[PDB]
């Protein structure tokens, strides 16, 4: 039983190389939007025609 | 020449019969409206879909 004294954990080896780079399936925080104001009545029925 | 008096003129002969009807092409006082409010974009294109 190895004792686990306030100075036995050291931080984690983090891996080097090259920067990493997004992977994800679409822009989050750069992304960009076109906004319409869609009234009450025409419901969304097709997504082309808003587009 | 036959004087003008305040007396000589009459009334017009209105002719007899069955009462007129109406032949407007379309209603005008009993027309009623089903009414949308359309924003500024979507400019009117086709009155089909509006209809």
């Amino acid at each position: 039983i190895e004792p686990f004294l306030r100075t036995t954990p050291r931080p984690l080896r983090l891996p080097d190389g090259p920067p990493c780079s997004q992977r994800s399936k679409f822009l989050l925080m750069d992304a960009l939007k076109l906004s319409i104001e869609d009234p009450s009545h025409e419901g969304e029925g097709i997504p082309l025609y808003d587009a």
